[PDB]
């Protein structure tokens, strides 16, 4: 049975109620599970990329051809957008050839003009706000280990990014405890945490934004981090000054569980963000955590070409 | 049935008849209307582009696989002609791995010489000088509407430039009334008119080249515009100026018919060629009009193929 | 039967036996001679390019398509190694997502550790020091003719480059003679040659390595040759005095029986490397050749695919 939406894009999972996220990640499961089958015949998914991308990018191609679709690279730099067209006429356009679109970019805004203007699906694969199919993932991650949300720690540590704002989002639509340590000057926006608060005092979830990362983690089941610099952002050589004491290392994550996980969205840089020695450790669960990039977005795609 | 076509490319318009146009036409609106059948199953057709697109690149792939078939996106940088591999020894190994090409490039003679070298089909996807699937699927746009060629009077306005001259070639072709208007120094090219002419003269069509757009509109069915500065011309920005009374705008359209109908090939930039006002205004049709590129283009593949 | 090989991968020939490449070759005749059949329903080969492509690229994408499965095109522009993420994390998460792969690159040593950090087989489709593939439809081109490699002598004259170290190992392989003739300065790497020349030691391979171009061709079968500047290299100016000798023209290709046939990689630079009279004229079989690229890599992905 496809899980049914009340939605025609994902651009944040604000989008999704509770019980809609579940349905979601309970169909990953069983697509990843069973045999392969055309769901999607004859469906064309473009997608248009503005930034680089190893796991978006193949995922969601291969999502399609496993499902019997089609996906479409439509770099940002041929697009008639590179001279001047406007994101409404693109949206126009591209509604009467292909069945839905996927795209990364950098302006927020500009992928929630491309789903008004848009007559077909439209999901974010990145923006320099949200990272909501990587979040949705790794939801579905968690529930493999733990079987439930109902308390369960999890704690990102890092820069208050897209990836932090889509896990802050996703933890408190399924009532997940979640904290946050970042340096100060670099907390997650704020308006995306008092809407994750405000979620949150519905489902029960636990938000807390910090600085100190030692408290953050304490008894953590998850910790997570990401890049210090991301595709979006301007460099500041004082910035990475200010995130040593954030990596996430041996010292660091002995306050967690000792039955403790450890997740990040990826590409990872080894010795800044986090050690070697924790990525590739016992705990690191970072490439089946990619791997389900691919489950939860098929399911998200059935269920958004099903409306 | 599919059409029969006495060419095996298409580079200008010119390689077809007027009852082979007519032909495309009336297929192209079967199969519009009609359940999609894999006609071209297991088909390759290679797209290759030295220019920008977003409604050619996605239509003629979209075709491709509703069509069963297959389109392969070749972005010039990339193939070997960048570092000076010429185009008949492009031509002679892209025929023994796919079976047609599509190429948008900047040299029309570039093309003509891919064609000659290759023994499967081509079809040029926009060159300096001509771009010919876009006025066919202009023709389709225009016969929906009417349902006839006969008495049927456009108006194109702006730069004497590929768009005009497949449009003058078209026009010609089915017997319908063309008039043009462009600045001084801006006429389309003097051997393309020549060609049109003679062609006009066994058709019936009227084809008439002006300067001033107020008497080129006067009781016009349709008004046509483009962008003044072209993908083969980013030096030329004095032309902005010059073009300026050429603009289509509230003043200029009331001289056609009361019941006209705008259309612009895309991409468009508002409050230069056109403004908001008419584009996005009530006698305005240039989604429907870039909608049927897809459909042209399917009638064309599939009778090309069927050589 | 479709081969059975003894390897996941295929970057230098070096993992195949005699038997193998035979078998191969013999497969391939089979494959281009009968109608298509779907040996790799479903199955998705990556594309990685960090180098310019025509033949390479289309023909393995045409391959897979023919063969019922599908290629993905991978721009190593837009791929996150671009930003650092290292080889064996883009392995690791490519595994989960597609069926093999693919890599056109500078650095040898990447496409090793992508092979060996893959659970999925890896091709490479050329690098800085090998380009296997070619080699190995290279064989194909000469046994249509000839129906044996025994007796048969090839002269690869130019620079010794990746080309010519695929052929060396090729060649040392089936028991072919092979000479080769380079400028002073420019002979082939010569770990490659005692690998080679091993290899002949228990085939019967005759393989010599020399500078006078008129001695290397005496009674050849074949004359091979290459660009002067591959992609890999920034070479002095210099180098083109020294190349000067070596061009494949009229007066060289007397030295030969006079039933020689020419080859050439491809892309070729007309009146450097060779002359127009010698790669247009009646004993070229350049065209035929890069045909050939097609069927022998069809061959080999299925053997692989069922491995
Ligand atoms: C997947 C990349 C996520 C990272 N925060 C970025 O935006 O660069
Ligand atoms: C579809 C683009 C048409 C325009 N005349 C150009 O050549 O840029
Ligand atoms: C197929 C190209 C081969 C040439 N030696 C190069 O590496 O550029
Ligand atoms: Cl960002
Ligand atoms: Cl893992
Ligand atoms: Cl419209
Ligand atoms: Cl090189
Ligand atoms: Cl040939």
């Amino acid at each position: 049975q496809v899980p049914k939406l009340n939605t025609k894009d994902l651009l944040t999972l604000e989008e999704l109620t509770q019980e809609e996220i579940i349905s979601l990640i309970e169909f990953a499961i069983y697509l990843k599970k069973n045999k392969q089958e055309p769901l999607l015949q004859g469906k064309i998914l473009g997608l248009i990329f503005d930034k680089h991308s190893t796991r978006t990018r193949v995922s969601f191609e291969a999502g399609m051809v496993q499902l019997g679709g089609h996906g479409m690279f439509l770099n940002g730099k041929e697009m008639q957008m590179q001279r001047g067209e406007t994101v409404s006429d693109t949206a126009k356009v591209l509604s009467h050839y292909i069945d839905g679109i996927m795209i990364r970019t950098f302006s927020h805004a500009d992928v929630e003009e491309l789903a008004k203007e848009s007559s077909i699906p439209v999901i974010n694969g990145l923006t320099d706000d949200h990272h909501p199919c990587q979040a949705l993932a790794d939801l579905m991650t968690i529930y493999e280990e733990t079987n439930t949300f109902k308390g369960i720690k999890l704690a990102y540590v890092g820069d208050g990014n897209n990836v932090c704002h889509s896990l802050l989002l996703a933890s408190a639509k399924v009532g997940m405890h979640m904290t946050v340590a970042t340096p100060v000057g670099y907390r997650p926006n704020e308006e995306i945490v008092k809407k994750a608060l405000a979620i949150a005092k519905e489902t029960g979830a636990e938000i807390e934004i910090l600085h100190n990362p030692e408290l953050a983690v304490n008894e953590a089941d998850f910790i997570y981090t990401d890049v210090w610099m991301s595709m979006g952002q301007e460099g500041e050589e004082e910035k990475y000054t200010l995130f040593q004491p954030y990596q996430i290392n041996k010292e660091l994550v002995k306050h967690a569980k000792q039955t403790y996980h450890f997740l990040h969205c990826l590409p990872a840089h080894r010795e800044e963000e986090v050690t070697g020695e924790i990525i590739d450790g016992p705990q690191s669960i970072v490439f089946e955590q990619a791997g389900n990039r691919l489950h939860a977005q098929k399911a998200l795609l059935v269920s958004l070409f099903k409306n």
